[PDB]
């Protein structure tokens, strides 16, 4: 860590790479008092595509088309191990059943930093028990309108606890 | 410079499995015309 | 050495042969302040590698493919006697435990000329303890990044103390 | 040992070797009161390894690829000589058929130190009969988690018996 840092450079400028197990999807409950992150995550999807309407005319010059932006939405899909005895999991069953909408967020566990924050429905919820691995389960939801961006935006990192 | 233009951000995902690093997708739609550098002059100005 | 040295000559212009005993591989202390040469080392390897992309076409002529170089990789594997007390074995096993990046280097202790420097993480630390002779341990580590090489660099020449 | 050890040097500084006679394996039985080692050790190996997950992009520079750590694995390997009638095996093979996690560690029985403990999974459970030798055991174990090291913690010092 020394040699005045000659070949090992130690200096930390940047993190230039983040782990895939230190960002995490968590859910609030009812009450919404306390997050709970959803209990064996294995793998976090966040789409987010916006529309694009055709406004060519025959007064366009350039041999190009013209295109312009339009709506935007957002859905998550995560998945893992399930068991039924998780917190989470029974507040997910209650959300589904319940038909109500639920308040997710994507954090980083490693940076202690949130990421993204939005109000969704539980669109999809489905599980599968091969015989030769371990029951998993894999929930789909998308948002029922906007996705606050906490990369940009103070605030918003609270975590689970 | 190769080619130059003005886009829409039509898309922008993320991924994250437990096995490797975080990653980001980004899709961009044209607007109207896309400027080949190849083929004329300028357009040669590098990030920084 | 004299007779005009007719039959034995003593001119040092090379040593033809490097002994191995005399290089060792050093590991810097978790504040890096000292440099630790590792217990009871018997054998050295270093890996250098570097990928190949082949380019060949129908454009190519000759009737020999074409190819370029790529990314480069290394590695360093060392083995030897095995004691639990040792200093550097202690500090291998915290640089282990907990992730830790470790500046290592590659040095020759009768030249007093360093070979080789730069990051790595500790991939493998096993042990084999056979009933008819000592503990050996052995130990693999992979490049973060560059492999400094202080052969041709000027600098880097710090010994263990 | 006297005239200023001039040739005798009998000033303990450090083992420098370790010899395999010293290092055995031991397990807990089923309810953990008595900790006992294998009967008839002959060979014993320990593999600790750490995942390497890539991370190169284009921003990367100096010509070397970036990696940084990841998961973590370990196992033991035990062979020597089978006593079936020897409690050891007797437990050994009760864990094998209940397929119940087995608390084990390496105990250096000369210093009275220990290295290494954790909980594994017995993997393979094997035995060969050569008409011309004695009929041998080889035992692989599996871990389930974390392997401590108590060359680095305190405590872990219990002893068979």
């Amino acid at each position: 860590a020394f040699e005045e840092n000659l070949y090992c450079d130690y200096t930390p400028g940047a993190a230039k790479a983040v782990a895939g197990k230190d960002v995490i999807l968590a859910v609030f409950n009812a009450a919404g008092d306390k997050l709970l992150a959803v209990a064996g995550q294995q793998g976090l999807t966040v789409n987010r595509s916006k529309d694009s309407i055709e406004i060519t005319s025959k007064d366009t010059v350039g041999g190009w088309k013209s295109k312009i932006g339009g709506m935007k939405e957002w859905s998550i899909e995560n998945d893992g191990l399930y068991v039924a005895d998780a917190e989470s999991h029974k507040e997910l069953a209650k959300y589904f059943e319940s038909d109500s909408p639920v308040c997710v967020k994507i954090i980083n566990q490693a940076s202690k930093k949130g990421l993204f924050g939005g109000l969704a429905i539980v669109a999809d919820y489905s599980f599968e028990a091969p015989f030769d691995e371990a029951m998993t389960y894999s929930v789909k939801l998308d948002g029922m309108g906007a996705l606050v961006d906490l990369t940009i935006t103070e605030g918003g990192d609270q975590m689970p606890g």
